[PDB]
């Protein structure tokens, strides 16, 4: 429904083309509420304002990373509920422990394709009743 497609996003990365691609694959999927934040402390500020359900975050950026950006998160009284999709690279399982860890609602390894990001987005929207 028009509603749930109201669901807002915040995309986290330092790359631009990576912000860029997770914007276009949202946008194919209906999502048109989208934000962007370049890194963990840009994004908590915009976070902070609240009103966002949704977060995206790739794993290195600078100032702060994405998984002590999801540990802050999840620290959060009132931000400790909200989904968050962790991005990260191959070769690297010992980001994905990590993330389950810190409690991650989800992780999507990079590259990725349209196909992909759909099923682990909507993998989480069942868990967590959307």
């Amino acid at each position: 429904m028009r509603s749930d497609k109201e669901l807002k996003f915040l995309v986290v990365a330092d790359f631009s083309t990576m912000r860029r691609i997770v914007r276009n694959l949202l946008k194919e999927l209906g999502f048109n509420n989208v934000e962007e934040a370049e890194d963990g402390v840009d994004a908590l500020n915009k976070l902070q304002a609240g009103g966002y359900g949704f977060v995206i975050s790739d794993w290195n950026m600078p100032n702060m990373d994405g998984l002590e950006l999801l540990k802050t998160i999840r620290a959060d009284g009132a931000m400790s509920a909200l989904p968050v999709l962790m991005v990260t690279a191959e070769a690297k399982k010992e980001n994905i422990i990590a993330a389950a860890q810190a409690g991650a609602s989800g992780y999507v390894v990079k590259p990725f394709t349209a196909a992909t990001l759909e099923e682990k987005l909507n993998k989480i929207f069942e868990k967590l009743g959307m």
